[PDB]
Formats: structure tokens, C-alpha cells, sequence
């Protein structure tokens, strides 16, 4: 089109704070946090038996709580589960206009996003919803990274893409520990001395390139070690250096760390 | 894999009898016909205001009537409508195991079929349905025929593909109001005399090639003029010659005509 | 996208009148013709040594003549020629904003259109042109028909696509006579009796499908026999039936013929409106299907009737 | 690349005469025929128990017989059979330089041709063969026509592509009779009258488009009715009209019929020369517009004249 | 498919032990080794004049020796050589059912594997072979890594995919020394201090992603320095961390090292 | 094709020396340098108001100066600018046969190169230019790296491909300092200590793979810190290791540094010739593999040693 890359969404995304839908007592705290994006979770932080109740809890929270200027997103279950369709139907039929975004996990190709888009669009039209939802996806599988560009171009709704390093590692068969960060066995040996390198380099850089090509925000995923502030800082700094615009917080203390690294200047 | 093309489903598909879901009085008449496949319709034979009730009737018929050995299909609404998702959700959640198949209309690419497959599969798993549904699709748009092969390879559930000449003509901007058959203004002029040619040749042939490549049944669609048996025979014969295995009946009289042409 | 297929340009395109840019004495009459689109030619109707002058003539006509409500287009030389870049540079630098469109010949892939788009866009920006040109292309080669869909989706500027039967046949190695129309040696023999069929069926239909998929106007090309009005009517009727919206006029006589065919007859229109009324009545009765003159009509029939109507309301 | 479409091989291909490799007595007659291309068959005209012997026969025929100016091709068995690899290996290891080409049947995708190319290339290198083989392929399946362009672009060796109407119809599940030609049940009905149309239109046109896009010769396949001479002519004329350059002969009578349709008449050649001479004379006087008897000539009208003259000189 | 990614072959592949077919006196030591996979070589460890004899040796070895529970593979010559067809023809026509697998070198596209598949399938059918051969391929060229996913999906026979660092480096025009491992000239300079990084990161990660997407086993290739046990461990650990399941042994004492790193807990 | 990968152009490309077309007083110094390739710039080193003059300057320099055996290239403006078409038209219509190459910046897809190829080919035919121009491109955007293989295969004119790390970083939204090199915030933390890693790894390797697949020269782009020779050396050495054959010089002093790194050392070539000799001896006694200094060495090492020599 003889201008370069499309501009990404202008909204801040320095930090996405996650909380399980099964704990409504956390919602007001999340709303009061310094996080730019709130992720209410129906997926991995919620046991299968609790998913139906968590779904109801989230719908009530969306309709009943003051979320301020925060971007409100919900991580639904995967398309390889029986839960995902009910997540989408109930959310789009019952949740009010305050809902901003849906997060789709384990995306492995463009058609996965198209599928959710097909369903979401129909319900929006059926219910006469005035504010169209945006999409964000998680790259957390071999298929996801292998198909990262087609996924980035898969929907006009798409605004963000996250790397889920833990589930990515599991999918890739990576012999890693914890969630993200330095890996003990990934180092170069030179004259008896060890130098640790970045085992996530390609996955992060490819995600960034795919996102920037198609006007999407690339985002860094969870970091597991809550007691390692400097580990988080290093991980976030690497991601920012590679072009990512923010990082998940799965613990309240991580929000300040993410804001420290990702706030522009 | 260095073998011949995939084998198509072995089930009979000589004729598919259509009937609006808003006319439940037709259902037992359809069930008693000589049609191999029964298509209960929620789409273009049903007014928008009646689609919700038509859906309720179809579910009742699936759980209520004796369909014998018929292949029981339901044509849902298109993905560009607000009706399609409720069609699928209600059917898979409420209809018993007698439902065999759903027909997806106005398919423009493989992702459309993938989208329905995503939804259907999740509900089957959630409800523990023992008999997985098959799919059939209609090629009835410009995009459809342009992407016919990718559509033919779009799902393991896919068993059949029909050419819908009515919507196809509209989408293509074809100057006509008739449904299939001979076109008055499509002829060759040689030394004063006119010779009428087949305006549907490529569409049908492309569909057959796509279907045979991927082990799918290619089917001819609706013939509008139910007062013209010889017109129907001509259309059905052309389709058979091109490799299609059957044809829709949109009226009881057409069922006998279809079986005449397509019975091996 | 989950929407209707992209709507084509609403502008009329029933007839495209061609005229060599080397003959400016005809320009005035073309402007006063009944053609919806005017095509001033720099390509095959102009000898190589006459191209430079024809280029200057066309630019002068774009700036000087009153073209009324005509859609003004120029056919440039192909990307396989040394002429094309000078055609585009001179037109975009020297011609005023009355120029609407350029026609690109012998298009074989999406990249050909993109190449012209790249040049045109840079010059429009450099000169600050206020009305961006639209593109139309000619499918007149084997490569063209084989890659027809990618060509249809090659540029936001693209508004129309023509089948050039004479050059298509040459490229395909077709043993044909004249330009388009019935071919003597293309017939079916049944019981010693011959039945002529359409040797252009796939090319036309595939172009229509590609165009309609991407919101482009499919157009029929030149018909060579100027003395055969009924032959022209036959060719135009086949095109209109397959979905094409208009046809070239390479002779002033053909303009009236094109407009007659590609404007829906009064009989066809009245039938379309009755079907709409019949379907509208069935809706109020709570039915999506009913009977019209002994044949089935339904919701899909509404959209077919709407095809006939909007072309007549043009 | 900003030039005209790739030029096809500059050799005549009006008729390809087939003969089973199990019948070596026919070989000298084929070599003496008026066919441009000779196809010795290892495939469907040869029974499974005769395939090994036919392979030996063909190899001897290539090494021992005088084939004159004929383009010598061998149709091997398909990649879905246990025979194909043995066909290629024995041919490329044992046959002399006189072998020009191999024909690959039932090609469904580009990778089928690539597979054969990989094998053929390695044996040519191992044996030090001096004249590399060209390929030709048969489109005779649904997969083949669906993937026709990718097949056309599948190999630098590829020179020709045929439509096998009978096997194509069987693959497509077409309810047809015989091999090619008019089909009884494929007609248009108007006012009680029937008009028969072409049930092979797209298959033929698409093959021609794919071939001409990639510099390949598009060829029409077998016609079954050996007594229907006018049926053959009609089929050949349709093919010629759609852009095919030749047709198979599976019976010696068909050779004359094929050459008749695909050779320009002496009248057409003469008129073509005159038009080109008129143009040349005009340019000699520095004129851009040519005039022949009647009026003015379109550039496409001289384009075909040059094609016709080029044809006549290819047949010497 | 709305299911998890395809499961890889279940068989062990911690170590692949290579040996030139031109040295049949070493075959019994290989059969007795602790390697899961045995690779009898007809390619780059056999001089051109010795290839015909090595072929006969291997065929005799397949029919003659006790291979126990070893997965028995043969690396044939590449499709750019005149040797490959004779390698495959003789193996499939003359070797018994003890042969498990063929290793295809220098694969640059999916069509390369299809070509070998076409030939193997024909002979298996002609000879009525009871146990169909599996395939493994080596990614050891620029074309290979560029087309790694299409190669991973190239055949139902494909079970494993190896990175060949020696040929890869040559094909890529890498100014490297030795085979794999730390590269002296690949380091980051920070405040007059050198930090060596992984010059093989993308190639290894991309291979793992392609393999896991399509149910293939990703394998690390040869490590040249025999005398460097710690260097081997470092290379093996990096590979394991990135998701590879095993590594070649081109010297007998590398088998134990590979098993130490790749044996699952 | 069943052959080895296509061979790249054989011409030297150890260093590409850039100079703005707006400063013709520096041209003669460039022609006197030890740089293999000369890049006269119409793009980012030239302000918009100077572009037309620089165009005229460059044309005069091409027709007027002695460039010896240098490969003479001109970096035109991008396809997203109004300047590019006039750069091409003027150069191809007015510059003499001494011009060798045009460098296209910000290439995002194959069609970009095709667009320039279409224009260049037509003018060459119109003017009857006897020496067809080659192309080189810069991968300096997200789209460029995502589509890097299709770009590398986009034209028979294409001979070289550069990574432009600064503009790449900007497009990618990378939080980096300077141009290329070590990045302060890109490090691994292990028990309290930091280990810096390569934030350009995939970009460089992917460019090399795309290039080598299609017979193109992969080249490393600008390095910003002119006072940091060791910094330059580390960057050049990483690139050479990954397979890049040369590096830009944007300051005159960088030419020697590029030549030093991208001319294989006598130590490296002696070790290569030593390996080749060892494998001749191995092959002579019926061995496809042998031992070299406690290391494995076989037929694969031959092509490796040949890359060196
Ligand atoms: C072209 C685009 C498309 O989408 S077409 C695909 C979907 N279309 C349809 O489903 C249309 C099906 N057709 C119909 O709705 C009806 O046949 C139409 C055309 C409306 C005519 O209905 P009607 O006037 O009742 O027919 P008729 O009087 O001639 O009835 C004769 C006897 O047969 C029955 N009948 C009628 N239609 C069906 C049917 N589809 N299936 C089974 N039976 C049918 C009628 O009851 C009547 O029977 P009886 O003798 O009273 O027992
Ligand atoms: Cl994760
Ligand atoms: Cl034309
Ligand atoms: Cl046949
Ligand atoms: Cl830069
Ligand atoms: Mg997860
Ligand atoms: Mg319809
Ligand atoms: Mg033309
Ligand atoms: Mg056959
Ligand atoms: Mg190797
Ligand atoms: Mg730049």
C-alpha cells in the first residue's frame, strides 16, 4: 500500500494483571491496581469443576464493578476444550458493554481466530452489541510460533499477542524449569567458563516481527518466580529490547516491575 | 499417498429433498418419500421472523418422527447472519442422535467450514454425543467457486458439496431470475440459427474435480421449474455426465425424476 | 469478514469506447457518444513511432476537452514494452484531474498491477493529485486467466477487468477466426448434425467469479465483426448472462448495441419487480418460499431480482 | 522477467502414435508412419504379466531400430504402481541415446514429476548419458486438473501435457460412454429441441492455459470410436480451437485425421505468407499500417500469420 | 483438528551412533553399544570409490548381524548425487525386514522427501515388504532451515529430523571452526569483556517447532571435538533445553554422554 | 534442480562505503578507499530539500569520476516516498554505463523489488543500456524480516541483501541504543551475574539462510559507535560467523575494520588447507572420514574449509 506498517492500538499495555474467575474477592483489588489491562481468567487458573461458576462470577463482575479506564479482557478456554463455546456464548449474551476484549489461548493457526470471530460476530449482531470486542491471542505452542505471522493477520479484531513461555516450553518439549527467564542448561562453554544465553530469543523476536508487520501489540507472558524481582526485570528488559510493549503480572508485586521497565520515556 | 484418490462416502445420495422448517406438516411426507437425503431448512425457504420457530420444529421432528433409513440433514443459516450460531447450539444441545448432518450455505472459504467445525466439535464433546455429525456445503457464490478446492479439503466431516445455482447466479451478477437450467440469452449464433450452450459448465466441473480429489460427493442443486420434467431431466443428465452423484428435490415430483437419472 | 461480498463500483460501465490517441479528430465525437466509459489508446491501435505524439494528444484532450459525465480512461502500453513507464509518467505529471483511470494491458499476475500502482502512487504524491486514479486491467493471456483471482485482488485502485479475446486466443494458441464470437471449428457432432458451443465459457466465467469475489466489474472485450449486429448481440448476451456488466466498442456502431444488451429489458425488469413483490407478500404471510409462474422462488430469488434491478436503475 | 510468455519447444507434435511394447512387430510400422511423435507403451495397453517383456522389447527397439526423425517417447507406469521405478531404471540404464522422452501417466501434483525427475537425473549422471530426456505428462484425474498449473511448472524437462479423457472421466465419476467426443446425456433443452455442448471444455482450456503460461505443449488425448472419422475430426477441431497443438492416435487410421486437422492448409499458409510479405513491404517503406486484400490487419492477425508460417516450416 | 498436537513416535532416540559402511569390522561393536539408533553410513564418511562396497557391506550386515533392539537406519547419499537411487534400490530389494529406517541427507524441500517416498513405496510394493520403512532427514543447508516446516510435514513415514551443523555451516557460509559447539568469534563485548552466545539458536529452535507441530522427533547432530566431554555436554544440554530429544554420536564415547543428558527422568 | 545451492556473485563485498550524494567533495576520497563497494546515497543521509541536487551530483560523479574497480551502487529512496521513481528515471536515463547497482531500502515484500524491476527494465530498453543493473536490498523493517525468503527470491537482478539494524529496531519497536552492537538491557541473569546475548541473532541468521538459498550475498549493515573499534570488531565477527560476507562502513575508518574481519586470516586459511590436505590423505587410503587434532573431519568439512579458502 506504499506506506509501511500499520500503527498498533494506541492504548497502553505495559502490564496485564491476571486473576482467576473463581476468586471474586480479588476483583476490586485488580481494578484498583496500576495495571493497564485486566485479565479475568476462565482457563488454566481455574479448575474444571469451577469453570461454570467462574464464568458466572466474571459476568457479574463485568456488569457490577467500576473498572475505571482499565482495558477489560477475559481469557476463555481453548478451542480443543468443550468449555470454549459456552465461555463465548455466555459472555457475549450476558455481559454488558464494559467488556473490551477476549483472550484466546493456544492459538495454532489463523483459522482458530477466524472461528472465534465467526461466533463472536454473530452474537454481537444478534444482541445488538454497540461496542465490538477486540481479540488478543497467546502463542504457547510449536504450531503457534510456526504459524505466527498468519495468526497476526488473522482478524481485524486482533490487538495483542502474548508469548506463553511455560506452555510453549511444554509444547516444544523444552527441558526447562519454572516459567520463562534464565535456564540453567542453556549456556556456552568457553575455556572452562559458562555464559548463559537467551533460550527464548527467536520466539520473542518472531512474535514481535509478526505483530509489527500487521499492526498488533506484541506482549511478554508470565514469569513464575515471584521472589525474584531481578529475574523479572531481566526478562522484561530482554522483551522490551526485542520490541515487546508489556508483560503479564500473575502476582500483584509484578505490576510495579512491569510498569518500571515498560513505561516509555 | 501413492494410491488412487480417496474413496467418497458409500451412502446413497441420489436425491436430497428440501422442506422449510416452518412447515412441519411436510415432515412425515418427506420421511415417506423416495429421497435418500432429507434436508430440513432453516435458511432461504424460511422467513427471518419464523426462523426461531422453524428451529424449534426441526428439533421436535428430529426427536419425534420415524425417519427410517433416511440421511437426516439440516441446512443452517449462513455465517454472515446472526442466526447461524443459535442454529448450531440448539441442534447439538437439544436434538437427539437421529440427526446425521448439517448443511452449511454460502461457504466462501475453508475457514468458514473450520468455524462451524470448531463449534460443533466442542458441543459434541460437552454433551457426549455418540454420533459425530457429517458436514455438507453449498458452493453458491463467486468466492465459493474461486476457492472450491480448499473448501473440499476443509474438514474430515465433509461428505458432500452442492452447487446452488440460485444464489450463485445472484452472486455472479448473472442476468437471470430462473434457477438452473437453460438460459435464453446463452446461445451460439451460426448462420442464422441459435444453439444453446451450458452456462454452468465450469462451475459444475470445478466442483466435481474438487470433490473427487478429496473424497467428497459432488451434488447438483435446486431446479426451479418444477412444472418442467424434461427441463429437469436435461439438467440432471448434464450433472450426471459431469460426475455429480445426485440432485436436490425442492418439490415431491422431482424426487422420482432424480432417482431415474442417478440410480446406478 | 462475515459480510456480503465486496460491492463493486456503482458507476455505469455498459460500454467502453476505444479510440487511438493518434487520431484526435475523433475525440470530440467520442465525448458526445452514448458510451459510459471512454478509452483513449496508446497501445496496439497506435504504431510505435506514433506513440509519443499520441501521448501528447491524449494529455491535451484530457485538459482541453469537455468530457461531460464520461469515465475517462487511457490504455497504456504493457510492462513488457519500453513504452509503459513514459506513458504513466507523462500522464500523471501532465494531465489534469479529469483523467479517471488507466487501463493496463496483458496483465499476467498481481505483481504487474502492483508495479504500476507503485509508480502511479509516487507521482500522485509528488504532484499532489487530489483524485487518485482507478485501475482496470485486461486478461488477454494464458498467464492472465491462470492467475485471474490474484489479479482481481491486486490493488484497491482496481475497478474493472476485461477479457481481450483476440490477444487471449493468440496467447493460448487458439485456432480462431476474427475476434470473439462463434468459432466455426468448435462444435459438437451429434447424428451427423453440428451444434456450436461456447469456446470462451471458462475464461469469461472465471473472470466474473474473480471480479465478483473482490468487488471488481467484469467486462467483455472487443467483437471484431462490425457488420454482424446479431453476432454482437449473441456475444453480448452470453457475457451479460455469465455476469459481465458491459462490453468494448471498437466501432461507433457497437455503442448502441452494447447499451441495448447491458441495460435490462423492460420485460426482465417487470419480472424482477414482480418476484420481489411475490416474495414480499410471502414474507407477510410468514413464508420464505412460494410459487411464481409454476416455478420456485425464495430468498435467493430476491437477490437475483436485485441484480436485474440495480443494473436497470443505473 | 518482463518478456512474452515462455516459447514452447520448437518441434512438431500434431500426432502422437501409441503402440503397446508387447507387440514389437508393430514397431517398424510406427517408425514408418506419418506421426510426429511415437509413444511405445508400458502402461495400460500392456497386461501386468507382459510388462517386463514389453520393457525388454522397447529397450531393444530403441537400440536397434531406425526411428528417422520421429520424437521417440515411452509411456511408463504410474507412481501408484510397483512398476514405475523398474521402467525408469531399466530404460535409463539400458536404452541408448535415441530415446527422447518419457510420458508420466496419472500425474496429480508437481511432486509426482519431481519424483521421476530426481530418479531420471541421478541415473543420467551415473550412466553418463549425453542427451537428457524430456518429460511429458497426462492429466487424467480430478487431482490432475485441479493442480494443472503446478504440474505445468513442475520441471524444466517438461515439454508436453495430454488430456486423457477416458481415465479422466472415470476419476471424475463422469457418466460417459466411449473415449472423449460428444456425450449423449450432455445437451441443452430449448423448446423441445436438444443442443449438445462440450463436456470437456474446462479441462481442455485449463490445460491449454497452464501449458502456455509455462512454455509447454498442450495435447489432446485418445478418441475411442475408430469408425467415427467425423467424430474424430470434430473432437480434434474443438481441441485445435481451444489451443491444443495435436492429438493422440491409438489406431493407424487416426494419424492422417490428426495431421489433417493440425496442419494448416496450403491455402492458409499462402495467405499467411502474403500478409507477412505485405507487412514487410510496408515497413520497408517506413509505414506502420499494413494492407492486404480487403483492408487493414490487426497485430493479432499478423501474430497468427507468423504462427501459421512457423508451423509450416516446422513440418519442413 | 481441535485436538492437541500430534504425538511423536514412542521409540527411544537419545543417541544415534554413526559408522561408515566401509568399515564392517566395527558393526558388531555398534550393535552391542548403548545407542538407541544405529546409523550405517553410505554418505559423507565413505569415499566415493568405496560407496559401492560399503553398500554391499551394509546389506550383508542388515541380513547377517544381531541388532537386538536397536533401531536400524541407513544414511543414503543425497538427491544431488548419482549414488542415491542405487542406495535405495539395493537396500529395498536386497535387505531383509530388519532394516527400520532410511536417513535422507541435505533435504531442501518437501519434494525431496516425496521423491524418496515415491521410490521406496514402489519397491516395497513390488517386493511385498512386510515392515514399511520410516524416514529421517537432515537439515543441513540454508534451503533446509528456510523450508523446515514444509519438510517436517512432507511424509507419513517421517519420524525424525536432525540438524547437521557441519554441512549447515558450510551451506550458510559460516566462518566457523570444528563441528557445532561454541564459536570463538560469536560473542558479545560489554565493557571490554566477552560473552559467548549461541550461534545455533534459531536453527535448533525452528527445527524443534517444525517437528513438534507435525509429530516428528527433533534431533541434534554431530559434535566434532572428541576430546571435549564438557563441550559435548554443553551442546547437548542446550539442545535438550530447546526441545531436542537426542544427539548423534560420531565417536563411541559420545554415546554415554548423550544418554546422560537425554535419558528421561 | 538436484544441484548444489546457486553460487552467489563472485565479486568482493567485504565493505560497502556509504557517502551522501549531497557532498560531492567526498566522492574522490571514496573512490580512493579500500572499500569493495561504493554506495552513493539519495536516501536518509540526504535531507528532502537536497535530494534533487544529490541526484544530479551522483549522475555527474558516475559519468565524470574514475571509480577504478569499485562496484558502484546508489541507494534510492523508498517506495513509500514520492522521490523513488524520479531517482530511478533520472539515473537510468542519464547515468552512463559505469553505474553497476541500485540499492532499494525498506523492502517489505517481493513485489516491492518487482515494482522497481519493472521500471528499471523498461528504461534500460528505452535507452538501450548495454549493462543491466544489479539490485541490492535492505531488510530494515518487521515486514522485511517476516518475508525475507520471498524477497531474496524476488529478482534475477538481486545480488546482495543488508540488515539495517537501526531502522529495523525502529520498525520493530526495539528499545535499543545506538546502531547495532551490544544492547545494555539484553542479558541473562545467573546467580547475580549478567551475561549479554545477541539481540540480532534471528534477524541475521534468517537473512543469511534466505540469501544462501537463492544465491544472494548476505551483508551486515551500519554500526553506530565510531569510537568503538573493538565494538565494531565484535559485531563484524558475529556476522561473519553467521555467514555474512561483509559490512557497511559509514565512517572512513570502518573500512579497514571490515576488511580485517571479512578477509579470512592466514591462521584460518592454513587450518582450512590443513583440513583439505588431511582429507586428501584420508580419501587416498579409502577413508571418507579421519581425525584432525582430536576432532572429527569428513567430506562435510571439505565444503567448510572451501568457504574459508
Ligand atoms: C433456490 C434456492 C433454495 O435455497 S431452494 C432450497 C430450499 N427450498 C425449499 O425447501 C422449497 C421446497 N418447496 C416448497 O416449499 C414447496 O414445494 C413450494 C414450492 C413452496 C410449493 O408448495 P405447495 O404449494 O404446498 O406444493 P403443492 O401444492 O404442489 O404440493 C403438492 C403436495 O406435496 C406436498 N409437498 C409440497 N412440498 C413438499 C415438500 N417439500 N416435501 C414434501 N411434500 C411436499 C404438499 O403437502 C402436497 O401434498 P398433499 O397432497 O396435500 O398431501
Ligand atoms: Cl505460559
Ligand atoms: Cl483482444
Ligand atoms: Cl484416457
Ligand atoms: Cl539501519
Ligand atoms: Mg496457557
Ligand atoms: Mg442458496
Ligand atoms: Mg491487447
Ligand atoms: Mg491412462
Ligand atoms: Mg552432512
Ligand atoms: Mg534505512
Amino acid at each position: 500500500s506504499f506506506r509501511l506498517q500499520p500503527a498498533p492500538p494506541a492504548r497502553p499495555n505495559r502490564c496485564q494483571l491476571f486473576g482467576p474467575g473463581s476468586r471474586p474477592a480479588l476483583f476490586e483489588k485488580m481494578a484498583a491496581s496500576a495495571a493497564d489491562v485486566i485479565n479475568l481468567d476462565l482457563e488454566d487458573s481455574v479448575a474444571p469443576d469451577d469453570k461454570a461458576q467462574a464464568r458466572a462470577n466474571i459476568i457479574e463482575a463485568i456488569n457490577g464493578l467500576d473498572w475505571g479506564r482499565k482495558y477489560l479482557s477475559v481469557r476463555i478456554n481453548g478451542l480443543d476444550t468443550p468449555f470454549w463455546y459456552r465461555d463465548v456464548v455466555d459472555l457475549l449474551e450476558q455481559a454488558g458493554d464494559r467488556l473490551d476484549q477476549i483472550m484466546i489461548p493456544k492459538v495454532g493457526c489463523a483459522a482458530d481466530v477466524y472461528a472465534v470471530d465467526a461466533l463472536v460476530t454473530a452474537i454481537e449482531r444478534a444482541k445488538g452489541r454497540t461496542k465490538p470486542l477486540s481479540f488478543e491471542v497467546i502463542i504457547e505452542s510449536a504450531a503457534g510460533i510456526a504459524h505466527v505471522e498468519e495468526i497476526a493477520a488473522s482478524s481485524p479484531r486482533l490487538q495483542a499477542m502474548s508469548l506463553g513461555a511455560a506452555d510453549f516450553a511444554a509444547s516444544m518439549g523444552m527441558q526447562t524449569t519454572g516459567i520463562g527467564g534464565t535456564q540453567e542448561n542453556y549456556y556456552m562453554l568457553h575455556d572452562g567458563q559458562k555464559h548463559w544465553s537467551d533460550p527464548w530469543h527467536w520466539a520473542q523476536a518472531a512474535i514481535v516481527a509478526a505483530c509489527r508487520t500487521h499492526g498488533i501489540l506484541p506482549v511478554d507472558g508470565p514469569f513464575g518466580d515471584f521472589s525474584d524481582d531481578e529475574g523479572f526485570r531481566a526478562q522484561a528488559r530482554r522483551s522490551a529490547t526485542l520490541g515487546m510493549v508489556g508483560k503479564w503480572a500473575i502476582h500483584p508485586k509484578q505490576v510495579a516491575l512491569a510498569n518500571e521497565v515498560f513505561t516509555p520515556s
